[PDB]
């Protein structure tokens, strides 16, 4: 039986494509889907850091909704101490970014009884008042319940509709008043502490970036963090308000802006330009907008960025069943499969790595489902379209790029070795889904972080003094990035790979069919 | 724009995406239909009523659990539900039933003590599975009975024994031919009669056994529409329960489950054998890797389209629902790419058997399906399915063929068909149509097996056969066009196929 | 197998082409209208029996030369020739009748078959002084533009017979021009002019235009070939002149310069049909453009689903000749694969020595082009490319093509009135031949235009039910394909009808087994 | 837009015929070769080197007629006029020589091999015989063609030995072998040419019914295939001749093997300065179908305008070039090409895709044999490719590909291999500039080695 499903990738069909999906034709080693996890109680300490890094994880999500300042320095420090304990050994080395997420305009209740553990049950018909008095901040129960938008009186109406969490718990409001809600609970269960709150029908008029995420952001641009998840971004200019907080100094950090409700969907075209990549969260996405409609959302935006050559992330309850369980259903297996489908560049994991009693078999199952469904991946009609799609331009780069995808996939290329100095080289390879893994090699340890934001993208970091002769510098770095593939079990002496390189000391120019050797 | 019909004009797939829009309302007619599993939480008359409006096709019955007593007080109970929306044939939705046999399971014992006291396993303890049946009620932490009585020749040192649909499992460290003590690998709270899976065992229990064969006789008796067999390996298996149907349930469709290695790897010659096909992902994902599940499905659905026969894709769909009342985001994905596939249908089991929120599982795969198939890129659908269509000269399929081209060159409101087996219904199906199949037809069984063809709205005509052919082929014609009408179809001055007559008449007509 | 059935099933062009099969023997019906030019060669009863039994189905009738009462007497042997075969309904060939404009021509003076000898690099001088006209010589030439000083400039080019003598404008005169020769031969008299880089300002419809075109209303002509239309308000001048008598005369806007290919689009809404008129077009623009501007137009006509004729020098050496070359045999076919509803021959039928092998030529190329056309690519963009509309006829139409490929179809049988539901089957170009029954003599004419119509024309009286006339004209068609050999019974066709007697609307489709 | 890039953009093939613009001007670079035979019209010095001047890039000698010396001396001034432009090695054009076969001719043991009621055939078809039917001017020592017959004649006579051999001796880069009709036929020509012309190229000649139906024993022995459309006109029905063109213009572009389109393609332009409309049809669908090279066989040998002729050859094909569905054409290319892990195929297909997606100016090809230049143009890409070779023959015999544009470098071999490429390179670079094919910043692909024998290196560099 062939492997990576090539029978399947023969097909002159798409229908016919699918017939001849096989559960015996193995997939490749190398995993081409990048792995975002969220840290948190459950992954913070430096062993649970270094597994899950063996496991596959490539960017470590700090959701900047909980916690102060030390609470993520510490996080971030852990860390850096996970990932640099394999710095040792170069050529095994794999990068992990460091990824700070906004918390927003975001709406969250109160402590309940106290505790951030503690609990209180909700039963279906019953009133609870919501208060703006902070009174009740940590006193919240059964039947008083304690937020932090105090505009909330003069944007929602009698009648209208509250989530809490994750839209589980449903609330009507019955009565109004000047800092008070009367609400009737219609779907009850237990209400914990500091939920998130949805108004879908209403127009929240808090700020895009706070005062509370310029500090986050000026924390985030001290602690050298590759990239920001910024939520609740629905137009262009929240994009540019997050880039300039980040200034001078952080211009090399990457803007992912999350799409969390229907206005950031029907501006996703200014939005995705003005931005270095998105993220379909479909938490409260999934509140704001109707659950039928929420994959709509997810394959639109996937295509747009497909098209565009910008990372896109899937995210949220895509293994939401192992926070409990160490085995997925079979609706979480066939999503996350779906997503590497669909072209998302990184899959998330928020909740069964930060909080779940499972977090190492989490990122597991996230290596594995991707690792199938890339094999799966109709790549004959998936390249043409990208090559009939993609803008004509006289960029040489752009053209070196597309010229080694098609190379890579004539000879069944073992893998495509860019050297790249900011990344760029690389990204312009991944954006037409080659199904050969790219080993970007790259002095700059920031860019193999962000590195990981791209499908394919195999960061390598040369810590190799730079040679006087240009020629040998670059034959140290091929040379270093056949290694990193023998050792990862990529290629083998003699395969075939495609080599990226410029021919004088620019951008990447040159394209070598060479053997591994 | 509606329908996802901007879209729908994409030249290419990726096009096809960046142009999907959830602004865009689909149209009123759901295609995929709706399998729901009966059980506690559905079981009543006044429930049930609730569950056909909810959007719900057929009855699906468990028979690895329950007497034959509690099911045919099910299948009462369905018929009581079902038959009175009947007093307006309009609006009457029929709905079929279904038989689910037991088949080839191994299920665990009863612990000791009452009838639900469970136990509990910690990762890292020993257990001892036993045949000896002093303690077939009477399983605790360390020994634990099984109903397989073979167990001891088709597992080895070092497999693994799954309990509990996989939250259990269990490493074999030593094998005797009466004990063999296991390693807790997992743990859980362990509970009785829990299903047990032998992924790398050659299990050789009967495909259809002596409990499955008087189960097959009393669905006969009960006029089921079609029966669904577990754990299908081959297709001496479809044979088998088609021999126990026999001459008096030749018309009861066998759906075969296909739920592990062999079935997928012998898909080929149980499709050719069986009228349709159900993507079991709950055994298949314990006896095959989970993340290798998907490849199945698209595999099974993939060549069930392509040779015309229904597909179901079922279990854990919307799982979360049992307890709570919305789904994950990922269960929302899984009945739309499920529908994207191409399955003819979409089930329910313990969303709608015992879970807290039966309907609004019900409803929600009535929202996603709906929302999934004005998604579907007809345009390559289409034209693959004409390329590899085998070349025929059959009359029938150039008509069928016609009218689904014809349906898609005026966008029609539907496609109204004459049948009477369903044969025609069927054959308009096969090429999956945007627009939906009102399938009129006399036959009462004709119409509830309709269900299981993606877009086929059967709808049961009681009037008597008129003396002219033509004047009864108008009357079931105008029997189409007031159900479209009241369904909210179709309008007057939208224009709808018919097809009649074996069937070989096609008309383009405006809605009166 | 037959009618390359096998590069039909092939998943790519490439395959397609790699499978033609010169041992595949075509189908019997031959679907591209053949449309030929009657002239002293072929003007006869005698000789236009053997072109109709040869596979002629529209006269040409070219009114730059020849007078009212020539052109009378021709129509006059064609209607007699065509009328020869009337007893029997099964096996009559309708005929059309097309009136080719004069036109904004520009023609030479009377140099008694006298000829003069142009040399290169001589001098010619242009004059328009009508003493002169007579008086045509290697030194003075004088022609009927008497605009013509006023639309050339200096250094342009000048073509005096059919582009085979070329002249460069070297100076410009009060009323003369002074030319230099640049391809000298044989200068006949009367020979066509052509300035192809300046804008004539002669009238789209002349005066001789206008009485041509009401001799044809009175003629009854079934089309107008309608010279050097360049605008939209050209088509309707023609067709004001046309009027109420001749509103259902099918006007053919003739394409043969630069600015009626640059407002194509216009002229294509306007006209009824479209004429890729190479002769004046090769002299008009480079000749290696024209079959850019052939395949353009022929493919914005199949989109727009309206009749394209590919014409001139098709068998140019079948003149003189009885077999074509090579490259007039490959060219009749390429016109047929881009997708022409008709081919013609104007000088090969005319005054040519093998008017009849001319026709047989066509008649065999064309058919087996038709048979190596990839039906699975162009059905397939013709699909995608179809306008959505709610015309139940349109859906219809569209819906027994597809039928006909699923159970490869013997025929198409159409019943029209006026021909629209037979047109809309044809512009999805299927590869069964339609068979076309009316009962109007003139749609019966005038379905020639269309790929793929057989029309077959009614003389039986209308029966009082309608299912019995419904019956009666389907088993007429049943019968035209047996003794044509496009079928035999137990072939499979598809049956195209309306549903009550009096809907207006073709809309019933039926796969009925052959009697 | 220039070079039919809006009808290059569309989605379908009806879409792409429906933008093609007669204002849209092609570019300067003539992809297909024009292969002229030489006769009493084109054999002076002074109008062969107009005939390279108008576009000539093969030089055809018919043995049908001609003794020996008439043959040597016609190479003798094609060489001469060919290098009189070698001075200038930018401008220089080489020329190929081509050696037709007479073959198994029959002119004017035949009663043998008819019978009463077959059909004879006398000129070019046309004077028709059954054993007059179609009369006419008959001339002395005219081709005769048997169509129902199975002629008995060798498929190499001691004539064609003895021409065979002579081509050898004056060094032709190929040979055009008429009326093949099996691969028994064409390993008899390989025999006689030997191990001394084991690198001239045969080029088969499909002439009769049995050419086509045995066409693929044919393609693999052969180095080339040529449609003859003159005989086969007349062996098989007139009407048949473009389904056995276009099946073997396919079937060479599939197996990546050079086509010849020949005969008839501009026959007025024999007496007449201007082609027909069907000639100038001919032409431009020929290329359309995938004809390496394009060919004058009358229309340069005895013609009024040989000249004329070329030129307008050199037109046709540079419009109909712009015209090709490029993208069709490519995706089919790839997906019916055998998967391999070749290097420079891996290298060649990479180089023509982006090509496309930089519209390149060039694909610069630094090649000693011609392979890799071959295996560029098997992948037919838009812009022309420059073959830089210091091998005069694979110059010459490059022509029979689509898009080579050969360039012979006359320089020393620098001792850094890197000098030598940057040498080369230039070379291509001053090609370019000096014949219109690119300007100072334009963007080219360069395809060269990796070390000092794969081609496996490739550079998108702007122009200097
Ligand atoms: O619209 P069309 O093509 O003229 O068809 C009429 C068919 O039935 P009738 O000819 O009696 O109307
Ligand atoms: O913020 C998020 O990740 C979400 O809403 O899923
Ligand atoms: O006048 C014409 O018909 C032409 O130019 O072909
Ligand atoms: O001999 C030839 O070249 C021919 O017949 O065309
Ligand atoms: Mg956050
Ligand atoms: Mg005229």
């Amino acid at each position: 039986i062939q492997t990576q499903q090539l029978h399947a990738a023969m097909a002159d069909t798409f229908l016919e494509h699918m017939c001849r999906l096989d559960i015996d034709s193995p997939p490749i080693t190398a995993r081409n889907t990048g792995i975002i996890c969220t840290i948190g109680p459950a992954s913070r300490s430096v062993e649970t850091l270094k597994e899950m890094i063996k496991s596959g994880m490539n960017v470590a999500r700090l959701n900047f909704s909980h916690g102060t300042h030390e609470y993520h320095a510490e996080t971030i420090k852990n860390v850096r101490t996970a990932t640099e304990s394999f710095a040792s050994d170069p050529i095994l080395y794999r990068p992990v970014a460091v990824a700070l997420d906004t918390k927003g305009p975001e709406i969250r209740t109160g402590l309940i009884k106290g505790s951030g553990t503690a609990e209180v049950e909700l039963k279906k018909g019953a009133t609870l008042k919501i208060t703006l008095d902070n009174a009740y901040m940590e006193k919240c129960d059964e039947n008083i319940l304690w937020l932090d938008y105090k505009n909330i009186c003069k944007v929602v109406e009698v009648g209208s509709k509250i989530y809490v969490d994750d839209g589980l718990i449903s609330l009507q409001v019955k009565q109004k008043g000047a800092d008070f809600l009367v609400t009737e609970v219609e779907n009850g269960g237990s209400l914990g502490s500091k939920k998130g709150v949805n108004l879908p029908g209403a127009a929240v008029d808090l700020p895009a970036v706070s005062e509370k995420d310029i500090q986050d952001l000026k924390f985030g641009v001290e602690q050298d963090v590759d990239m920001v998840f910024a939520s609740f971004i629905r137009k262009a200019s929240d994009v540019h308000e997050v880039r300039k907080v980040l200034g001078e100094k952080g211009k090399n950090i990457k803007i992912i802006s999350k799409i969390e409700n229907h206005e950031g969907v029907r501006r996703f075209d200014e939005i995705l330009e003005a931005s270095d990549g998105i993220m379909v969260a479909r938490g409260d996405l999934g509140i704001e907008i109707p659950a039928e409609k929420v994959f709509l959302a997810q394959k639109m935006m996937i295509g747009r960025c497909n098209r565009a050559g910008k990372p896109v992330i899937c995210a949220t309850q895509m293994l939401e069943s192992m926070i409990k369980k160490p085995r997925p259903t079979r609706a979480e297996g066939s999503d996350v499969a779906n997503a590497v489908l669909d072209g998302a560049d990184c899959i998330m994991l928020s909740g069964e790595t930060a909080k779940g009693d499972y977090p190492l078999e989490a990122v597991r199952m996230q290596h594995l489902i991707a690792r199938e469904a890339e094999a799966a991946i109709y790549h004959l009609q998936l390249f043409e379209e990208l090559r009939r799609l993609a803008p004509i331009t006289s960029d040489p780069t752009e053209a070196t790029a597309v010229g080694a995808v098609e190379a890579s996939f004539k000879c069944c290329s073992g893998a495509i070795i860019v050297l790249t100095k900011s990344g760029r080289s690389a990204h312009q390879v991944a954006r037409y889904r080659p199904r050969a893994p790219i080993i970007a090699v790259t002095r700059n340890p920031q860019t193999a972080r962000q590195a990981h934001l791209y499908r394919g993208i195999f960061p390598v970091l040369c810590k190799d003094p730079v040679q006087e002769a240009w020629a040998e510098d670059v034959d140290l770095r091929v040379n270093f990035a056949m290694n990193v593939g023998k050792a990862r079990g990529f290629f083998k002496k003699g395969d075939v790979v495609i080599v990226l390189t410029g021919w004088c000391p620019g951008f990447t120019n040159t394209m070598r069919v060479v053997p591994v050797p």
